[PDB]
C-alpha cells in the first residue's frame, strides 16, 4: 500500500521541506524528490521517463521564477502526453483562486488544487487517487 514517489515542484525551499516533511508524516510514500523550477522539472521527468520512472504523484507551485505552473503543464501538454494519465497532478498556490479552481477541474492533466503547504487529508485523497488509478 505504499506510493512509488513524489516529485516536488517549488521555487521556495521552506515550503519544499515542509512538504517533504508532511510527506514524511504520513509514511506512506516510497521516495520523495524536488526540483525549484519548470525547466530543471523537464530536465528531471525527462531523464525520469528514459527509466519505468514517472513520479507517481506530483506538485507544482504556480507561481514560480520563470515559467510558472501553468505554462509547466502547457508543456507537459505537449512533450509528455504519453504520461497524461500514468500521473497524479496536484497544483499549489499560497492564495487560493476562483478562476484557478475552475482550469485545474476543466485540465485532465490537472487533478487537484491546493493551499500551501501540503495537508495530510490532501495528501490522503492524493493517494487514493494513485490507488483508484
Amino acid at each position: 500500500r505504499k506510493i512509488d514517489s513524489v516529485l516536488l515542484i517549488d521555487d521556495d525551499d521552506i515550503v519544499n521541506f515542509l512538504n517533504t516533511t508532511i510527506i514524511r508524516m504520513t509514511h506512506r510514500v516510497e521516495e520523495i524528490q524536488s526540483v525549484t523550477s519548470g525547466n530543471a522539472a523537464i530536465n528531471k521527468l525527462n531523464e525520469l521517463y528514459a527509466a519505468g520512472r514517472w513520479p507517481s504523484i506530483i506538485c507544482i507551485d504556480i507561481n514560480m521564477p520563470g515559467i510558472n505552473g501553468w505554462e509547466l503543464i502547457d508543456l507537459f501538454k505537449q512533450h509528455f502526453q504519453p504520461m497524461k494519465n500514468k500521473s497524479i497532478v496536484c497544483l499549489l498556490s499560497s492564495s487560493l483562486d476562483p478562476r484557478d479552481q475552475a482550469k485545474a477541474e476543466a485540465s485532465d492533466w490537472v487533478d487537484y488544487y491546493v493551499s500551501k503547504p501540503l495537508t495530510a487529508n490532501a495528501l490522503n485523497n492524493l493517494y487514493n487517487k494513485v490507488l483508484n488509478e
